[PDB]
């Protein structure tokens, strides 16, 4: 349960330091195990929990979101990969467009289908451009993307400027979960130079030095999974960001 | 409900045709949906289909549980996705939207929810789903090229292809609330070319609508609610043709 | 101009509704556009949209600088092809064609021109652009699936998604020279569902056309002598 | 060949893995194809697959007829286009190319050929066809998004989806001439997730390749004439 | 036939307009197709088009062999699948389905069939193929957005692009069985906008249909045999006169 | 300011030698500097100027083309990356279909959008198949292509024959601007063998050696930028490149 608005929470943090978010996949473990992962990451210094996977079991995301809501005090932010990934127990939702998908369903179609449910639940919705970078991982394939090549910083900055002009105040550079190498520092730095978006970067950020370089390159938010204890992994990532 | 839904279908089809009542879990409340279902059962329906609709998330699980505890016919998930899944249903129509041009509705959504369907042990009925002109909201949202009412050969060829891929049920869909149901000529040609269980839905309002559709060769007639009298006239219509 | 176009919109709407006049830079001449625009300001238009349906654009920057020098009304770019960006306009309808099947009109062209829009100082109005059936030519070139007129729920869904992604303006488009305007039931449902500046254009010829459209909930009416005087009073 | 091909498969899999020999009817004359097939059978192949990018179809019928008259293992059509259906075969892999972005290869070409498959008496085996990185020429022509080699979970999700749609055969395709066959990890997870007959092809040239692919959990190994070579491959599967 | 089909076309077009009779090899025996063609040629038809169908290749070569032996007008392939090429034809309409959303029908199948077309030495006529509303079965199977009957400038724009890409022939297709042939206004605007040999087919069932289509500016009218073939073809060719 | 048809001009040159064209982006310099760049390349022996890039600012394509039209005597050929890339002042346009895009807009859509403008300006239109080869560069990414793999020359040959049978008398093998490697020799040679198009090769050509291998493998037209950034360009590099081809 997080009363305050997540977006102002983000701005409060950013006047002193960078934000870390921990991504939890609801299928990958029980709600109770999710609570334990989340507590470990909070003891590691994480600033919030992103919740999202690939599930249509509505009760199952809800059981995780509700369990987290009753046991942690940092925001629960929905990060949906399907349209059913909206839960009333969460504090906010990254309402994103998959910008470099060639499939209209991932650009706007899923969003139109889910919009009414987001409105009726009254959950704070943060507008986000979502850009998959090479290699792109599972989301780059399932979302029918053309991953931005690592050597094309200019493509990423043009989509960010475009996305910002359309009103997406958050921008997410995604190398894909498990990516061997994280989003290049060259591309993070050019994007941050070109827009005033809250700049989010995820994928392949494993070590404290990975996080120092992503943070040093201009990322406002760093996103990581919990593959490794979990507390040590997160705290070392948080220390690298500092 | 206990026995297999597909076995129950074949047992009915020994004597007469099957009627199913489509309930959208967003058009009413779980308890209002229970009375509608009881009204349809009083009218002679053989099962409840559930049901659109993209709407909410928990609104589906709540309707399936309420109905399950108060009726004795099966509850069959009719996903307008394959992104619905409730544990309280007895079976799911596992459909491919055959004449979509978007691979996401052909196979992509089905793959994203296959693990959830496997995780629950819910009976999965393999179904080819074919949108017929005009096609309604699903034909537009599903990126379909609706089969023209004057091209029954196209419908038959898609039904034969679906059959050779293992889809034992085939669903001709005029669209919810369509002005005219699927033409009798097209129902009849599909039934001739194929051994599938042939399901027809969309715009079947009156007993005469139901008699023409069943007498053209439908094994299953799907209608919505728009009263026990209405469903009873439809069932009597289906029976006059025996 | 010397004012933000979006406040100028908000001021007008806390007491009335907005009309904008759409001029194609290639069909006129700079002066004939300065005249067709000035004759429109007499009929009571609140601003001039510049937009070329075709792909030609040699006369855009010349129509822009011309209009910039003789009118006090804002000049808003309504990009048709890609080039439709000039240093002399006061703002841009920076829009995504939401129901296109071509990603080039959803995001691609917007990415190509974004650095130029930012290099110049042009105020960017973030806008969702929905083509409504029958759609005219824009529905075709745009590779759209035009929204059916009897499905206002589909248009409302796209409007709500558009606003959750941060587009504060929403444009309902029937296509230039459409036989009808966007249906009133569709305008009203979208207006109920979002807080967007709701814009409606295409097929609005008469003061009577512009009364049902404005009366159904549109904040901005777009049309393309002073029969716009007839139109401006229809919105009263 | 008298017995239903699908039951033949199930009978073999009670005891060992199946090997199939892929022959392109356009890469040699019918008589040479009979020679190749009989040599593959002497090496222990269990069946002939007949397929390719067909351009002319009298060649497919002449090869299939020559094979039907001179061998005693089944002839299974593996059609590259709707062109590829001959009455002289015993069965057909009736397949959907699952990770194509083109409806024509997902269902369209299948719908165009269905009436012909029905009019012939030909046993139709329902099959999900999944192209894996790198994917060869079929991956590029088929407008596929090849499944990355490090994404076995994507393949398993497609196999499960195909299974729930009634496709009882599943074919993991690395592409003809692939430098590396389908990863063992990916074969293993598909096999653990579904009850399909699991078929793997592309880049399988040695007895060691075949041993890795069958040991990882393939039921059927497909190769194409790389008696000595087939024997080496079949014995690697042993 | 021995002479280039394309030169033959230009010869006729100096004097009058061209008629082609479309035969589908699947719907009769080759013997019967020779009789159909001979009857059509006794009507004023200028050539036989083979195609329209998507199945089996063996039947096409037999049909093309039989006609080449028994007629003196060109045999022109109008293929449906990348299979439908036979060495017994005088020419092929090498088409791109231009208003398909599917790359396979724009270039893909053409790239699969091209080496075969080159293997035979068959004259290939470069052709843009535009499906016009309603569009028939080809417009649905080919994943097209049919040009609306009331947007002739969209048709002209595609015809002008096809011309600039080298497609010297252009086919406006209303679809087999269309209730109305392509509109005269749309035929006329394409002809005014390009130098292409303009071909029009679908929904042309009477001498009056053919008169209005040819009169609106078509260079080639394509019809089927709408036994009584000779009389009917005669009605169509005289309608174009 | 080139009177004469550029395609004629091309066949006339290919009677004796191979053609080189210099690609200039109207956005990365002023019309004056562009003129200086072109005169530089021309003295090092280029046969024409291609105007390319993704044109943004409405008029400086027009301004660059007109400035070149008045000051040079080899053809100016538009190499457009999007709708606007058309101007009175060029002598010819490469009227291209992006053959291996999966998006109809890049295959025929943009072309039909711009066709009337081409005709209205009387600009000479050269019918061209355009084929993106791995890696493909920014053009192959914006154009939603499946780049042809460097080890699938038979795919490129099939597309070239298809495009020839469709009337595209010119064929462009494109590795992508900035590509680390030019199109493979093996693939250039097979395309040259299979068709009789004017065969143009561009992308990743940085040296006399590169241009020698590309021309020697079968290219009729070699396309490069200036490579050098400061001139130094007229030609030194271009002369090295034009001499490598001979």
């Amino acid at each position: 349960m997080f009363k305050m608005k997540v977006e102002d929470y983000f701005h409060d943090i950013l006047r002193e330091r960078k934000i870390h978010l921990t991504l939890i996949d609801p299928e990958e473990q029980t709600p109770e195990e999710a609570v334990e992962i989340a507590r470990a990451a909070i003891r590691g210094g994480t600033d919030g929990i992103m919740l999202g996977g690939s599930t249509t079991d509505s009760s199952e995301l809800d059981n995780t979101a509700r369990a987290l809501r009753e046991n942690i005090d940092v925001p629960i932010i929905l990060f949906p990969g399907n349209t059913t990934g909206v839960s009333r127990y969460a504090d906010a939702i990254f309402f994103m467009s998959l910008l470099n998908s060639t499939n209209p369903y991932w650009e706007i179609g899923a969003q139109a289908l889910g919009a009414a449910t987001v409105k009726k639940m009254g959950i704070e919705a943060l507008p986000m451009g979502y850009l998959v970078v090479e290699p792109g991982g599972t989301v780059g394939w399932v979302g029918d993307t053309k991953p931005v090549p690592r050597n094309k910083p200019d493509i990423a900055a043009a989509y960010a400027m475009a996305a910002e002009f359309l009103g997406m105040r958050l921008f997410y550079l995604e190398a894909g979960s498990g990516a061997p190498e994280h989003v290049p520092e060259e591309m993070i730095a050019l994007v941050k130079r070109c827009t005033d978006q809250i700049l989010i970067v995820g994928g392949g950020i494993r070590s404290g030095e990975d996080a120092a370089r992503v943070a040093g390159a201009g990322a406002d938010v760093v996103v990581t999974g919990t593959v490794v204890n979990v507390e040590d992994k997160i705290r070392e990532i948080v220390e690298g960001m500092g």
